[PDB]
């Protein structure tokens, strides 16, 4: 009970207004989160003040800009509980770390035979850099099955991954679902089949505790614009034994040591993986947004967002003509469907009410054909939202059935 | 003379500050550039007041931060003079840009015997995909020689560029000679030889004009950072008919058309290349610094450049032991070395007094070798810099010169 949300929603100013004459009630924070005034005023005060150029040590700005990026990336590797810097590699998100992996790793790794295993609950992040991989090396791609409940059974694991298992690619929590898969259990799974660990926690890390050598995942990949970061950087982690013998994804300067005319040598990890100029502003206001973080504490945000949880399944459950899909433990977002009532004017009618809503597909269309719908909706919750809102949510909800109802009536009366 | 250059400078409130006890004298924009409170507070009034993930349409943050991109892309595109949209491409650097085209063109359009044709004087950047490329495809990579001043001969072009070259990678302006390359005269040569062309405008877009279909340039690539904007984002330029036949370098969400188990399908351009979560901050400012580079006039600060470099040449050529590289009509930047002083000891005095400046091989090691030099020394200038500035650094090399001519006669004297 260390939580102080009135506090919390006083350091994010853009709760702070109103949309179409309502209080603004922003729950979408799975597709992106809010920044405190300590990101924001971070990524000020580096512009203001010491921006520069980084890994050169000749000026005083240059020297300052080059502290507070590897800072960050310390700050990075202290947040996952990394055993080093050089397993910390800074990108621009998510997306393009399994894409790196997808590169410099897969294609690398893949033999006609091999197998790459993922499961249908997966993000388009964690699918597509996958079937490009298999393609061009003549593998074959496998999908782990789900349970009824949307969660996945550690026998169907065992059952997919086999011997000819080279990579098992898998979320950590679902953006569609909520559910909580057992990562370090299918990561023993897969180191048992001779496979490595490929961990999509862009929706597990601003909202849980990370540690990758309890998780003993092989490549672990995370973006800063959900967990109150600025946008465009993320990071991937991978054990250094791993990355030590990966190839660069990107060429150019910064990531090389000496240039020949056509040959060239690499820097040693991180910087063999970071091209160019880097997401110096960024990558220190995701240090920033992880400081805010460890002081609320990720067990706080986890506890608060589990009461967050439990609250609206109950909630949503009292509500006549309502689907939620997924498992009743779940992390803090509820995916449903209005009947008669497309998600997208519920979304609709929600903003109109000032809620921010998600209406679509959530970039995972194999999911939504095994969850048999066209388009969902789906509130997402942080640590700066509130049951008072979730109570809104809900009312609002009410209100569309009854006006979508009541509007079927007067035009059946016609 | 429209421009007011203190008017300019209070603009920017990184540079009312002091180092070392001296007013800071910052000479390293080639490297990165400062930016105005216009970009900072653009990104402020983002994570302040409509930060949301784009391309939904579903809730009023989430349609103004679309519209914020969308639009910065269109700036971007008047910025330049590309005909369409489809053709600005948001990527997280210079760097990364090439790497695309390199990946996404090169690596499918080279085959045993082909060429890519490149220059001594490019940077990393625009060096080792090319080299990667050739490697993978089997191509042949090859290099347009230099004339004495570090000017790139048009009969060179026609000689090194032949029936066989597939690819022309040539920099607008070279980071470390000042020179300005024909770079429309290039494209001409390369389009006879049945090659297409791609420029490296990282160093020529903050400080000059650029229009596209002027150059006919088939591929231009630029970088944020160098032009009053944030860190992390860059533009790939593409000729539509070119990008059209190109696959994607990355894949996943946004991206996507439709996504089955194992096939996807692509959207148009330009999402067709920017997957997952994009850059929404530091793309809105970039629009934001193309308005005020624009407000200013490009071709007010290339005159106002072209007044800093005159000047500078001038004053350098009034120091004994100097030695200056690359020809007189150059960009608003100087390389060069002191006699018997590495430029490492000269820009550590020079940041003792105050100044910034850059030393060692600046990205260019092949063109390092060329000028039979280990390192260099560079000073660039940019929107904010003065004539008061130059002297002030003159007046520290001359200080520099003696007070190392008077330690080496002390340690002899001993
Ligand atoms: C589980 C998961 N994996 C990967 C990604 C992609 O991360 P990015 O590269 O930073 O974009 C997301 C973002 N998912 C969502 C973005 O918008 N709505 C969403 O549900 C995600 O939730
Ligand atoms: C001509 C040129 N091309 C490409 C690049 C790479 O751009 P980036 O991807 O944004 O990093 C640079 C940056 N050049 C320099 C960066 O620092 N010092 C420099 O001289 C450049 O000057």
């Amino acid at each position: 009970g260390h939580m102080n949300i009135t506090d919390i929603r006083e350091q994010f100013p853009i709760l702070h207004q109103q949309v179409n004459g309502h209080d603004l009630v922003y729950l979408d924070s799975a597709a992106t989160s809010q920044k405190p005034r300590a990101v924001i005023e971070t990524l000020d005060k580096y512009y203001n003040q010491y921006n520069s150029n980084v890994h050169r040590g000749v000026h005083t700005l240059g020297t300052r800009a080059t502290d507070g990026y590897e800072g960050a990336r310390e700050k990075v590797r202290k947040f996952i509980n990394a055993k080093s810097m050089a397993e910390i590699i800074f990108t621009k998100g998510t997306t393009t770390s399994l894409n790196m992996v997808a590169l410099s790793y897969a294609r690398a790794n893949l033999k006609p035979g091999d197998e790459v295993v993922i499961t249908y609950m997966e993000a388009h992040a964690n699918i597509i850099p996958w079937q490009q991989a298999v393609k061009a090396t003549g593998a074959t791609l496998k999908y782990i099955p789900l349970q009824e409940d949307g969660t996945i059974s550690l026998e169907d694991v065992r059952e997919t991954v086999t011997s000819n298992t080279k990579i098992v690619a898998v979320s950590h929590v679902s953006n569609v679902l909520g559910t909580v898969n057992p990562i370090k259990e299918m990561a023993k799974i897969a180191h048992d089949n001779g496979a490595v660990i490929v961990v999509d926690g862009a929706q597990s890390t601003p909202h849980m505790k990370i540690d990758v050598q309890d998780l003993d995942c092989d490549f672990f990949a995370l973006s800063s614009h959900k967990m109150c970061g600025p946008t465009g950087v993320g990071v991937l982690y991978g054990k250094k034994a791993l990355l030590e013998n990966m190839e660069p994804a990107e060429f150019g300067g910064e990531m090389i040591d000496f240039v020949g005319l056509y040959e060239s040598t690499w820097k040693e990890l991180p910087w063999k993986f970071e091209a160019g100029t880097p997401i110096i502003a960024g990558a220190i206001g995701l240090g920033a947004a992880i400081d805010f973080l460890e002081e609320i504490g990720l067990d706080e945000i986890s506890r608060h967002e589990h009461k967050l949880a439990a609250y609206a399944l109950e909630r949503f459950r009292q509500l006549d003509g309502v689907t939620v899909y997924g498992p009743e433990e779940r992390a803090g977002l509820v995916t449903f469907n209005l009947d008669d009532v497309h998600p997208h004017d519920v979304a609709t009618v929600l903003d109109a009410e000032g809620i921010a809503v998600r209406a679509g597909h959530h970039c995972a269309q194999p999911l939504m054909k095994w969850l048999d719908v066209t388009a969902t909706a789906r509130a997402s919750f942080y640590l700066y939202n509130t049951e008072e809102e979730i109570d809104k949510l809900v009312e609002a909800l009410q209100k569309t059935k009854e006006y979508f109802t009541n509007v079927f009536v007067d035009l059946e009366h016609h």
